Protein backbone atom coordinates (compact mmCIF):
# COMPACT_ATOMS: atom_id res chain seq x y z
CA UNK A 1 0.00 0.00 0.00
CA UNK A 2 1.66 3.23 -0.44
CA UNK A 3 2.67 5.76 1.71
CA UNK A 4 5.69 8.02 2.83
CA UNK A 5 8.36 5.16 3.07
CA UNK A 6 11.98 4.42 0.72
CA UNK A 7 10.03 1.03 -0.55
CA UNK A 8 6.20 3.43 -0.53
CA UNK A 9 6.74 6.49 -0.61
CA UNK A 10 5.89 9.18 -3.06
CA UNK A 11 8.48 8.27 -6.20
CA UNK A 12 6.70 4.85 -6.09
CA UNK A 13 2.84 6.50 -6.38
CA UNK A 14 2.89 6.27 -10.22
CA UNK A 15 3.32 2.53 -10.43
CA UNK A 16 -0.05 1.95 -9.13
CA UNK A 17 -1.28 5.80 -9.69
CA UNK A 18 -0.63 7.02 -13.13
CA UNK A 19 -1.94 10.52 -12.59
CA UNK A 20 1.01 10.94 -10.32
CA UNK A 21 3.20 12.23 -13.57
CA UNK A 22 -0.17 14.03 -15.03
CA UNK A 23 -0.60 17.42 -16.15
CA UNK A 24 -1.67 19.48 -12.97
CA UNK A 25 -0.28 17.13 -10.02
CA UNK A 26 0.49 19.00 -6.51
CA UNK A 27 1.96 20.94 -4.85
CA UNK A 28 4.24 22.83 -6.45
CA UNK A 29 7.12 25.25 -6.13
CA UNK A 30 5.24 28.93 -5.35
CA UNK A 31 7.93 30.76 -7.38
CA UNK A 32 6.96 34.31 -5.78
CA UNK A 33 8.61 36.62 -9.05
CA UNK A 34 7.20 34.36 -11.58
CA UNK A 35 3.26 34.92 -9.74
CA UNK A 36 1.50 36.95 -11.19
CA UNK A 37 -0.89 39.95 -9.52
CA UNK A 38 -4.46 39.23 -10.90
CA UNK A 39 -6.53 41.88 -10.04
CA UNK A 40 -9.93 40.44 -11.53
CA UNK A 41 -9.26 37.95 -8.53
CA UNK A 42 -11.49 38.77 -5.78
CA UNK A 43 -11.33 38.17 -2.05
CA UNK A 44 -11.66 35.09 -0.33
CA UNK A 45 -14.96 34.45 1.95
CA UNK A 46 -14.31 32.08 4.49
CA UNK A 47 -17.35 31.33 5.93
CA UNK A 48 -17.15 28.70 8.81
CA UNK A 49 -19.23 30.50 11.73
CA UNK A 50 -21.90 27.63 11.60
CA UNK A 51 -19.18 24.73 11.04
CA UNK A 52 -20.08 21.35 12.79
CA UNK A 53 -16.43 19.32 13.41
CA UNK A 54 -17.88 15.75 13.97
CA UNK A 55 -14.82 14.01 14.80
CA UNK A 56 -10.73 13.14 14.55
CA UNK A 57 -9.34 9.84 12.54
CA UNK A 58 -5.81 8.62 12.03
CA UNK A 59 -6.11 6.91 8.80
CA UNK A 60 -2.35 5.47 8.87
CA UNK A 61 -1.42 8.75 6.78
CA UNK A 62 -2.63 11.61 8.70
CA UNK A 63 -4.88 12.95 10.82
CA UNK A 64 -8.39 14.45 9.64
CA UNK A 65 -10.53 16.73 11.49
CA UNK A 66 -14.32 15.72 9.97
CA UNK A 67 -17.17 18.32 9.78
CA UNK A 68 -20.51 17.51 8.99
CA UNK A 69 -21.05 18.46 4.89
CA UNK A 70 -24.64 18.09 4.38
CA UNK A 71 -25.79 21.79 4.73
CA UNK A 72 -23.43 24.86 3.94
CA UNK A 73 -22.33 25.42 7.44
CA UNK A 74 -18.96 26.01 6.52
CA UNK A 75 -18.15 27.15 3.06
CA UNK A 76 -15.05 28.78 0.90
CA UNK A 77 -16.55 31.25 -1.88
CA UNK A 78 -15.27 33.67 -3.91
CA UNK A 79 -11.65 34.12 -4.55
CA UNK A 80 -10.79 32.37 -8.23
CA UNK A 81 -13.79 29.81 -7.35
CA UNK A 82 -17.23 30.14 -8.76
CA UNK A 83 -19.98 28.47 -6.94
CA UNK A 84 -19.69 27.26 -3.09
CA UNK A 85 -17.23 24.72 -1.77
CA UNK A 86 -18.17 22.46 1.70
CA UNK A 87 -15.71 22.42 4.18
CA UNK A 88 -15.51 18.35 4.83
CA UNK A 89 -12.33 17.87 6.52
CA UNK A 90 -8.87 19.58 7.37
CA UNK A 91 -5.60 17.47 7.85
CA UNK A 92 -1.34 18.26 7.69
CA UNK A 93 0.97 17.55 6.54
CA UNK A 94 4.61 17.64 8.63
CA UNK A 95 8.38 16.80 9.12
CA UNK A 96 10.51 15.01 10.85
CA UNK A 97 12.49 18.15 11.04
CA UNK A 98 11.66 21.95 11.62
CA UNK A 99 13.16 22.56 8.02
CA UNK A 100 10.79 20.60 6.15
CA UNK A 101 7.05 19.19 6.19
CA UNK A 102 5.06 21.55 4.04
CA UNK A 103 4.06 20.26 0.38
CA UNK A 104 3.95 23.98 -1.06
CA UNK A 105 7.04 25.31 -1.37
CA UNK A 106 7.45 29.50 -1.25
CA UNK A 107 10.76 30.35 -3.60
CA UNK A 108 12.25 26.71 -2.60
CA UNK A 109 11.62 27.47 0.97
CA UNK A 110 10.26 24.18 3.05
CA UNK A 111 7.54 24.90 6.09
CA UNK A 112 7.39 23.06 9.33
CA UNK A 113 3.88 21.88 8.23
CA UNK A 114 1.18 22.65 6.01
CA UNK A 115 -2.73 22.88 6.94
CA UNK A 116 -5.04 21.26 3.88
CA UNK A 117 -8.85 22.21 4.68
CA UNK A 118 -10.19 20.70 1.72
CA UNK A 119 -13.75 21.30 0.42
CA UNK A 120 -16.11 20.24 -2.62
CA UNK A 121 -18.40 22.01 -5.18
CA UNK A 122 -21.72 21.53 -4.31
CA UNK A 123 -22.97 21.29 -7.42
CA UNK A 124 -21.85 18.12 -7.84
CA UNK A 125 -24.05 17.05 -5.00
CA UNK A 126 -21.30 14.96 -3.14
CA UNK A 127 -17.68 14.61 -2.17
CA UNK A 128 -16.88 11.60 -4.33
CA UNK A 129 -18.80 12.93 -7.78
CA UNK A 130 -16.63 16.37 -6.59
CA UNK A 131 -13.09 14.80 -6.86
CA UNK A 132 -14.16 13.56 -10.41
CA UNK A 133 -14.55 16.82 -11.53
CA UNK A 134 -11.72 19.87 -12.70
CA UNK A 135 -13.33 21.84 -10.77
CA UNK A 136 -14.39 19.82 -8.12
CA UNK A 137 -12.50 20.60 -4.57
CA UNK A 138 -11.11 23.77 -3.29
CA UNK A 139 -8.29 23.16 -1.01
CA UNK A 140 -7.29 25.89 1.30
CA UNK A 141 -3.51 25.36 2.35
CA UNK A 142 -1.96 27.60 5.34
CA UNK A 143 1.85 27.16 6.31
CA UNK A 144 2.82 26.49 9.51
CA UNK A 145 6.20 27.57 11.13
CA UNK A 146 7.56 27.35 14.31
CA UNK A 147 7.40 30.03 16.56
CA UNK A 148 5.07 31.26 18.99
CA UNK A 149 2.13 28.89 19.94
CA UNK A 150 -1.08 28.47 18.01
CA UNK A 151 -4.27 29.10 20.37
CA UNK A 152 -6.68 27.61 18.10
CA UNK A 153 -4.72 24.82 17.39
CA UNK A 154 -4.43 23.20 21.03
CA UNK A 155 -7.44 21.11 20.97
CA UNK A 156 -5.95 19.29 18.22
CA UNK A 157 -2.79 18.67 19.70
CA UNK A 158 -4.45 17.44 22.54
CA UNK A 159 -6.82 14.78 21.63
CA UNK A 160 -3.81 13.44 19.42
CA UNK A 161 -3.00 11.03 22.37
CA UNK A 162 -6.59 9.51 22.06
CA UNK A 163 -5.90 8.37 18.11
CA UNK A 164 -2.76 7.73 18.26
CA UNK A 165 -2.41 4.91 15.78
CA UNK A 166 -3.95 4.03 12.60
CA UNK A 167 -7.78 3.04 12.74
CA UNK A 168 -8.54 5.24 15.69
CA UNK A 169 -11.30 7.78 16.31
CA UNK A 170 -12.16 9.87 18.37
CA UNK A 171 -14.81 12.90 19.45
CA UNK A 172 -14.32 15.75 18.50
CA UNK A 173 -17.50 18.20 18.13
CA UNK A 174 -17.58 22.01 18.70
CA UNK A 175 -14.20 22.36 16.84
CA UNK A 176 -14.03 26.38 15.83
CA UNK A 177 -11.55 25.94 12.07
CA UNK A 178 -11.61 30.20 12.09
CA UNK A 179 -8.87 29.29 14.49
CA UNK A 180 -6.29 27.81 12.61
CA UNK A 181 -6.50 31.01 9.81
CA UNK A 182 -3.72 33.60 9.37
CA UNK A 183 -4.63 37.60 10.22
CA UNK A 184 -4.52 38.07 6.07
CA UNK A 185 -6.22 36.09 3.19
CA UNK A 186 -3.89 37.16 0.50
CA UNK A 187 -3.36 33.66 -1.37
CA UNK A 188 -1.71 32.65 -4.36
CA UNK A 189 -4.09 29.74 -6.79
CA UNK A 190 -3.40 27.33 -9.32
CA UNK A 191 -4.99 24.10 -10.76
CA UNK A 192 -3.82 21.14 -9.38
CA UNK A 193 -4.08 17.72 -7.75
CA UNK A 194 -4.69 15.97 -4.17
CA UNK A 195 -1.44 15.49 -2.45
CA UNK A 196 -2.12 11.70 -1.90
CA UNK A 197 -3.56 8.70 -3.68
CA UNK A 198 -5.90 9.11 -6.00
CA UNK A 199 -3.93 12.22 -6.81
CA UNK A 200 -7.27 13.24 -9.23
CA UNK A 201 -6.59 16.84 -10.97
CA UNK A 202 -9.53 17.88 -9.23
CA UNK A 203 -8.34 20.44 -7.11
CA UNK A 204 -8.53 24.48 -6.99
CA UNK A 205 -5.29 25.19 -4.93
CA UNK A 206 -5.89 28.49 -2.77
CA UNK A 207 -2.59 28.98 -0.34
CA UNK A 208 -2.09 31.70 2.11
CA UNK A 209 1.01 33.41 1.87
CA UNK A 210 0.49 34.48 5.68
CA UNK A 211 1.62 31.77 7.79
CA UNK A 212 0.76 30.59 10.99
CA UNK A 213 2.96 30.27 14.11
CA UNK A 214 3.02 27.13 16.29
CA UNK A 215 5.30 26.26 19.37
CA UNK A 216 7.95 23.89 19.06
CA UNK A 217 5.87 21.44 21.75
CA UNK A 218 2.67 21.25 19.47
CA UNK A 219 4.58 20.25 16.08
CA UNK A 220 6.13 18.04 18.80
CA UNK A 221 2.87 16.51 19.44
CA UNK A 222 2.45 15.51 15.72
CA UNK A 223 5.52 13.86 15.67
CA UNK A 224 4.34 11.44 18.10
CA UNK A 225 1.76 9.71 16.09
CA UNK A 226 2.07 6.80 14.52
CA UNK A 227 1.55 5.35 10.59
CA UNK A 228 0.86 1.75 12.10
CA UNK A 229 -1.91 0.22 13.85
CA UNK A 230 -1.99 -0.59 17.27
CA UNK A 231 -0.06 -4.11 18.20
CA UNK A 232 2.25 -2.78 15.68
CA UNK A 233 5.94 -1.92 15.43
CA UNK A 234 5.95 1.72 16.11
CA UNK A 235 6.87 3.86 12.71
CA UNK A 236 6.20 7.73 13.80
CA UNK A 237 3.90 9.94 11.88
CA UNK A 238 6.48 12.31 10.36
CA UNK A 239 7.63 13.36 7.00
CA UNK A 240 4.33 12.42 5.59
CA UNK A 241 4.48 14.96 2.55
CA UNK A 242 5.33 14.82 -0.97
CA UNK A 243 7.28 16.92 -2.80
CA UNK A 244 6.74 19.84 -5.20
CA UNK A 245 5.77 18.36 -8.57
CA UNK A 246 6.66 19.87 -12.02
CA UNK A 247 4.51 22.73 -12.68
CA UNK A 248 3.89 22.63 -16.49
CA UNK A 249 1.58 24.40 -18.28
CA UNK A 250 0.16 26.48 -15.22
CA UNK A 251 0.54 29.87 -14.01
CA UNK A 252 0.13 30.68 -10.40
CA UNK A 253 -1.95 33.73 -10.19
CA UNK A 254 -1.47 36.09 -6.92
CA UNK A 255 -4.51 37.90 -4.79
CA UNK A 256 -1.84 40.40 -4.11
CA UNK A 257 0.37 42.74 -5.03
C1 LIG B 1 -9.92 10.35 -1.63
O1 LIG B 1 -10.56 10.46 -0.41
C2 LIG B 1 -10.40 11.69 0.27
C3 LIG B 1 -9.28 12.50 0.04
C4 LIG B 1 -9.17 13.70 0.73
C5 LIG B 1 -7.94 14.59 0.49
C6 LIG B 1 -6.89 14.13 -0.07
C7 LIG B 1 -5.71 15.10 -0.30
O2 LIG B 1 -5.88 16.32 0.09
O3 LIG B 1 -4.66 14.76 -0.85
C8 LIG B 1 -10.16 14.10 1.63
C9 LIG B 1 -11.28 13.29 1.85
C10 LIG B 1 -11.37 12.09 1.15
O4 LIG B 1 -12.50 11.23 1.36
ZN1 LIG C 1 -3.07 17.38 2.22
Amino acid sequence: HWGYGKHNGPEHWHKDFPIAKGERQSPVDIDTHTAKYDPSLKPLSVSYDQATSLRILNNGHAFNVEFDDSQDKAVLKGGPLDGTYRLIQFHFHWGSLDGQGSEHTVDKKKYAAELHLVHWNTKYGDFGKAVQQPDGLAVLGIFLKVGSAKPGLQKVVDVLDSIKTKGKSADFTNFDPRGLLPESLDYWTYPGSLTTPPLLECVTWIVLKEPISVSSEQVLKFRKLNFNGEGEPEELMVDNWRPAQPLKNRQIKASFK
